[PDB]
């Protein structure tokens, strides 16, 4: 996998590397499609002012157990150049289909494709969320992502989803509370309690915040799904219909908190038994009541259930 034009190359671990083109813009850096030896890889390049996000992501990837089919594969990380011109790189697998966001813009999904992407995404988030003692490399902590959105879910060639971008991720050692405000993520996906600015610095509070955002990603999937053979409109961001592409904090507060509104679950989706069950699941994920939200693992099983629905 890779063309061979014969020009100047760089090295990574003594292996030829070349940058191809910018593929995406992360929150903290630029994602390049690149060629390393004979494979395509993604080189995420962080400016020096985002050194802490580079460090955070490297640290997260260095935690016990952080290798999984539904977590974007880490290849390496390196502080390069000089202390006056610092190059901060993090290299991962590259996936040609890119983000679920880009995919859904250009493509629709059948019922069974939606189920595959949904289940795999859910399993990746559940694994990220899971506290896992007894690994050969140590004790994996529960990890909150803190910016779950369709831009941060990548699709492999057969539409298997994986979770990407751990620049904001925060691990939790235990279940005890520690006192916070937490508007670090993407505004349109922020849960009501986040938009109000008043949250519990506790593991479950942070996991429930991710689960609200994942409910919105599942709505995105439903919005572009051909199940039951109805009309499918052009891809829209969650809340774009209600408050546009660049909402203020105030707009989000009005729609999400005061009006308790969510993206529309279309009436004709209730006629397909699988979609109806998806709709129920999404509703539990985005509940105003954080304690009412489903866990990532629960969602995994709902999807398996609905995929096997009869
Ligand atoms: C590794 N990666 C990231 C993004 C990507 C988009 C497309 C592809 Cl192919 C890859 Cl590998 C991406 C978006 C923001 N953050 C990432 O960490």
């Amino acid at each position: 996998s890779g063309v061979d034009l014969g020009t100047e190359n760089l090295y990574f671990q003594s292996m030829p590397l070349q940058l191809l083109e910018v593929k995406a813009r992360g929150r903290f850096g630029c994602v390049w499609k690149a060629q390393l030896l004979n494979e395509y890889v993604a080189v995420k390049i962080f400016p020096i002012q985002d050194k802490q996000s580079w460090q955070n992501e490297y640290e997260v990837y260095s935690l016990p157990g952080m290798k999984h089919e539904n977590i974007l594969q880490f290849i390496g990380a390196e502080k390069r150049g000089t202390s006056v011109d610092v190059d901060l790189w993090l290299i991962t697998a590259f996936h040609e289909k890119g983000s679920l966001s880009d995919f859904l813009k250009a493509n629709v999904v059948s019922w069974n494709e939606l189920c595959h992407i949904a289940e795999t995404m859910a399993r990746g988030l559940a694994y990220l969320h899971e506290d896992i003692p007894g690994l050969k490399d140590g004790h994996k902590p529960a990890i909150s992502h803190r910016d779950i959105k369709s831009k941060n879910v990548l699709l492999k060639n057969n539409l298997t989803a994986c979770i990407a971008d751990f620049g904001l991720a925060l691990k939790f050692e235990a279940g005890k509370s520690a006192g916070t405000h937490g508007q670090v993520g993407t505004r349109r996906y922020m849960a009501p309690e986040v938009l109000e600015g008043a949250i519990n610095f506790q593991r479950d509070a942070f996991l429930r915040i991710d689960m609200y955002a994942m409910g919105l990603v599942l709505w995105e999937l439903a919005s572009r799904c051909t199940a039951a053979d109805g009309p499918v409109d052009e891809y829209m961001l969650p809340f774009e219909e209600e408050i546009g592409q660049h909402p203020s904090l105030e707009d989000m507060q009005e729609v999400v908190v005061h009006k308790k509104k969510r993206p529309v679950l279309r009436d004709y989706w209730q006629k397909h038994a699988g979609m109806a069950m998806l709709c129920e699941t999404i509703e539990e994920c985005w509940d105003h009541d954080a304690e009412a939200r489903l866990s990532a693992g629960c969602v995994g099983e709902r999807i398996t259930q609905m995929q096997r629905l009869t």
